[PDB]
């Protein structure tokens, strides 16, 4: 069960949620709308951008802690922006839930987070056969 | 069965992918490390910027059956940045689970996409009760 | 059967092809000979040059089954340049179907005409065992 | 049988490789590529640059030859670069085929090598009748 | 079963080696091939520098269980360079396989890391009687 | 049964060995050993340099047996540099195996000699799981 989180700036263009218990771990969605003419058709993008910001104490004392000393915190972000014209959501659902597979499939089951790349991963795309 | 697809720029620094088929879709993956320390202690930050690009048609209109009628292709980008320690992995995969729930939430079923925010959306963290 | 060409414009330096039913597909060759000669011997060398010119027009949408539109060509062009001396050229022959086989085995049979190299593919030498 | 090639630079953008008995004979192969609006659509140029060099020695002792002496050594390259966008593959293996039975033509069983042009050479077209 | 390690740098001149459990130690390959002017001979050279670094912790002091490790660690390196030409890499991998044997009977079996350079050691070539 | 070396200079800091057979085949060891102030620790450091040579022939030309050898010889040179406090030295032998197993990997069984690094060999590392 994770614990609910709840808003502390509200706007039309930008909302922020953070947990009320540790105010330092933060939520935000940002969201820019233009107009764009592609096809003589004047479509509207909308760029989102989605930010989650945990401030992790990592001291790290390998095997051994006796007492409460100072965390020092160090900055754990991830930034996501999607970006397309709101006449393709479903298509653009779908590009989302490609890139969370390939996503996973390099950070999640493989070793990019160490700083590793591997060639022969399983990048799969948005299209079916 | 999605598409698979095959690297065509490599570098350990950065690995684009490409479908065969349809070169204009690509899938980006750059790391960048660097030895930020804090205080009294080692660590070894991993910056990670995932770019998936798809250039797609735009909307033919509802009450058409014309066989060929093509219109300029839009683009749709989706840009993730994952920063963070190699010390803290698990826990920033578990960040990045809680970042899929809360974007899922806020695009997948709602309106983020057409460009709408829901003050009232559940978002949660990542600790559990 | 292929359709055959003539020549339109005619000289011993160069001479071009073009085929009377379609002007846009030309094929020429060019021959540069100078007396290059190496130490305390004299050899004539023939840079030889051939381009073939093809205008095709773009493909048309896969799911189209329209009588007739027309999309603008595009420029496809395969220029070879053979160089060496004219006492060489069993050897040179012998050297042009070696890069025959070459380039077939890495873009009819491979990828490189989409843009992906392979660095297993089975690469062979002039020379035999 | 020819001998094995094994590569010594291998990229992305280029790989060459060599003869392991003889490093002087080499065989590169280099892309380059491009975003081309030929038909306000983008296609995707694949320029592959492809060069067989072999240093062969001719001294050229007509009759006789008792001992080895130093080898003056002359170049022989062929150097191939085939455009076209990425999406005519089919076409782009039709025309060089056509370029391979053209520059034999004029080449292999020609007078080419020794700088002659043949104007009444039979040069044929990728079109069939 | 010794940890394996994957590429974080590479190069068509380096690649660089790290193992995911410690990134502090690491393998680099680095190889240097230039064209050697010899009489009457033209043989190119192939010069290669491999590293291998540990950041092994200093030796615990005796007696004490401490809590937590806080051992300054140490730099532990080993440097190999090989230069010789590629006609005569048999050669060369013997004189690989006899330098090992060497080094191994001063360092490997004596006592040279400590200091001490045995003028009695049983020191053998690559030739043979 | 190699052919033994006897010192041809000895030194407290240098030994030189050389093949009475042949002069020019030498191997030399130096060894600095200097004391290293690592925090809270006084460790002693041994840096030690071995370097063979060999001065074969550059390779015969084929198809002579010339009455005399008279080919101008090349150079071939194999230096190691072994760094670490004499505190490790078991460890630092450790190191010395893997090192030696990934140098013969790379290029006693494979094609690093040529000039070729490949970027999925398996390359292992001291620690044992």
């Amino acid at each position: 069960a994770n614990k609910p989180m709840q808003p502390i700036t509200s706007t039309a263009n930008k909302i922020v949620w953070s947990d009320p218990t540790r105010l330092s771990t933060t939520f935000s969605a940002s969201l820019l709308r233009q107009r764009v003419k592609v096809g003589i058709a004047e479509l509207n993008n909308v760029s989102g951008q989605y930010v989650s910001v945990y401030k992790r104490p990592a001291p790290k004392p390998e095997g051994c802690a006796d007492a409460c000393v100072i965390m020092p915190n160090e900055n754990q972000s991830i930034r996501t922006v999607i970006s397309g014209s709101a006449e393709n959501l479903a298509t653009l659902k779908a590009e989302w839930e490609t890139h969370k597979r390939n996503v996973d499939t390099l950070f999640a089951s493989g070793n990019a987070g160490l700083g590793f790349l591997d060639p022969t991963a399983a990048i799969v795309s948005s299209d079916t056969t």
